[PDB]
């Protein structure tokens, strides 16, 4: 099938899904390749073409270091790019129902990866199931990551910072100007993403330039107020310079960029890892910064003072968000044994996750998380919760609380089902990033998951779809639990699992009081 867009014609491909058919347009360019003099600069508008652009395969993934901690292991390799890496990577994908819809709601996915990795061609981000089952149009895009996408030199158009965020924004603009041609409704666009993707979504809720580019937002395990989500102006500076020295580019800050623009992508990727003296396993070396363009002030200030797009949001986290990072630096941990660690190892673990923190700061963490209720796995579980609560759960809850205080309906979920096919060991539980497959409906495919998981995925897909279409995450036909709005007082949230869905209140009340009130002082 051939669709006519503002920049030219594009041909897609037909896909057979669940006895039906979906039309996919993989790899549509949405900006001039950020190459040469364009490296480090904001994305430039694309040059219109003649003839038909074949959008029948995923495009290149942006340059990024790859996870090599477990060669041959599907647990980690499933997140690695499955497409050739290249600086020429500003492309997006579109999955539309068949027959062509007339005014369908649009779901725009923004992948996570700590702003350093990720790509939209991953198997778990395939939008064809949603396009098929819910008749929504699914869009996803690749955006620059790492130094190539977030190198910051505030005020300098050569390397202003947040380039990756601008790529996402330019992609959202593309949908505004072109989605109607694919039978989509530019007035009904819901953004959703996980981890850094979620933090990205939350930042679009704060960026004036993105206000008119979408309707609603879904944030899975992430928000800009997460401690790893925004790079301080000081950090950015010390990192841009450290990268300069490491590539023999130290200089006129503008000449520094000119020098870096001659370096080979690999030389840059190779040195990104040492810009931080003692980084944590989250390793967000180059991320969003208050640039004065995309972000006009410290996000915490904007959130606190109600300066953001007023709309409905759906926010949530997984039960064991932190476990996954333990095997990437925490001493005594391993995906090949029960990882029963000691108090001493736990203490060294804190050193790893809280590098620049005072000794008293770490002791307070120990004090708060070690009042045992003896059990050999006490420290193993405490460290996991420490990492999860500090980096994801508490920041997500705080964001939800503050956001809803300004009148908008908000819904919060607590994902507690561990995939029956999870490659990681049992002690890691309901891991970070493993609810994604349920949202994209992979379990709907019987060729693979238990019956219970198929049903769970179906319910989630319906709730996510209803939220996108109507701003209300309900499943109204199968006598399902009603999802209550989250309010600052009651703080009700919904648990998602195979057993039975429940309405609970004040998730991690004691732990977040610690991370949100006390800790920020030390
Ligand atoms: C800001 O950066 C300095 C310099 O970092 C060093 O040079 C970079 C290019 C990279 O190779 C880093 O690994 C180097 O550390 C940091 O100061 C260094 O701190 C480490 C701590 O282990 C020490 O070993 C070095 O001697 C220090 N180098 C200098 C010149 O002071 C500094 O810590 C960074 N600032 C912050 C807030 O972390
Ligand atoms: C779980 O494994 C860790 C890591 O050890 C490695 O992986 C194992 C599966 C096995 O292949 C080992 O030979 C590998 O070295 C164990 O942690 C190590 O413990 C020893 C002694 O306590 C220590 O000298 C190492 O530095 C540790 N390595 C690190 C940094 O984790 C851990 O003891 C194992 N847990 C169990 C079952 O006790
Ligand atoms: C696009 O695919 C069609 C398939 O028949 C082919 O004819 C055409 O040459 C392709 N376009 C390019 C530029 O290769
Ligand atoms: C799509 O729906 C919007 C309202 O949500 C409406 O304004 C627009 O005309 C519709 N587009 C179509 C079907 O032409
Ligand atoms: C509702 O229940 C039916 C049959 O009991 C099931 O096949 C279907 O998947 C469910 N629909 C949703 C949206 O969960
Ligand atoms: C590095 C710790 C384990 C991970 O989270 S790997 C990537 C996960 N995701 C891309 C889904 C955010
Ligand atoms: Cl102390
Ligand atoms: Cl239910």
């Amino acid at each position: 099938i051939i669709i006519a867009t503002k920049n030219g014609k594009v041909r897609g491909m037909q896909l057979t899904v669940f006895g039906g058919t979906v039309t996919a347009f993989l790899g549509i360019p949405y900006a001039q390749p950020p190459l040469g003099r364009l490296r480090f600069k904001k994305p430039q508008s694309l040059t219109k073409w003649s003839d038909i652009w074949n959008a029948t395969k995923y495009a290149n993934s942006c340059c990024q270091n790859i996870d090599q901690s477990f060669p041959g292991f599907h647990g980690s390799e499933m997140w690695n790019p499955n497409t050739d890496l290249s600086e020429d990577c500003l492309y997006l994908n579109v999955w539309i129902p068949a027959p062509k819809p007339k005014n369908a709601t649009v779901l725009i996915w923004i992948y996570g990866g700590g702003f350093q990795t990720g790509t939209s061609s991953l198997h778990v981000y395939d939008g064809k199931f949603l396009a098929r089952v819910e008749r929504v149009i699914v869009v996803s895009m690749n955006y620059r990551v790492g130094a190539l996408g977030f190198l910051a030199l505030p005020g300098n158009p050569e390397a202003p910072g947040n380039m990756g965020l601008f790529d996402q924004q330019l992609a959202l603009q593309w949908v505004q100007k072109n989605i109607a041609a694919f039978g989509g409704n530019p007035k009904s666009v819901t953004l959703f993403g996980e981890s850094a993707g979620a933090a990205s979504v939350s930042l679009h809720l704060l960026s004036p330039g993105s206000h008119s580019l979408f309707t609603r937002a879904i944030l899975q395990s992430g928000s800009f107020n997460a401690p790893w989500a925004v790079t301080s102006l000081y950090e950015a500076r010390n990192r841009t310079l450290n990268l300069a020295k490491l590539t023999g580019c130290s200089r006129n800050e503008t000449e520094i960029i000119k020098c870096l623009r001659n370096k080979d992508p690999q030389e840059i990727l190779l040195n990104e890892a040492f810009v931080v003296p003692y980084g944590t396993p989250l390793s967000v070396n180059f991320g969003p910064t208050v640039d004065g363009d995309f972000l006009t002030d410290m996000p915490d200030i904007l959130l606190e003072l109600g300066q953001f797009k007023k709309t409905q949001i759906l926010v949530g986290v997984n039960k064991d968000e932190g476990t996954a990072f333990l095997v990437y630096g925490a001493p005594g941990f391993s995906k090949d044994n029960n990882s029963i660690i000691t108090r001493k190892e736990f203490q060294e673990g804190l050193k790893i996750f809280f590098p620049g923190v005072s000794e008293f700061g770490k002791e307070s963490i120990l004090f708060h998380y070690t009042d045992w209720v003896q059990r050999p796995e006490n420290y193993r579980e405490a460290l996991g919760d420490v990492v999860g609560d500090y980096n994801f759960i508490c920041p997500a809850l705080e964001f939800t609380k503050k956001f809803s205080e300004w009148g908008n309906n908000a819904f919060f979920y607590y994902f507690e089902h561990r995939s029956s096919k999870l490659p990681w060991p049992e002690w890691m539980g309901v891991m970070h990033g493993y609810e994604i497959e349920f949202v994209f409906g992979l379990p709907l495919e019987r060729r693979d998951y238990t019956k219970a998981e198929e049903i769970l995925s179906r319910s989630i897909v319906k709730r996510w779809a209803n939220f996108a279409k109507y701003g209300n995450p309900q499943e109204t036909q199968n006598q399902s639990t009603s999802w209550p709005v989250f309010k600052s007082t009651e703080q009700k949230y919904l648990t998602l699992n195979t057993e039975s869905t429940r309405i609970m209140t004040k998730l991690r009340a004691q732990q977040c009081r610690f991370w949100t009130s006390f800790f920020p002082k030390v």
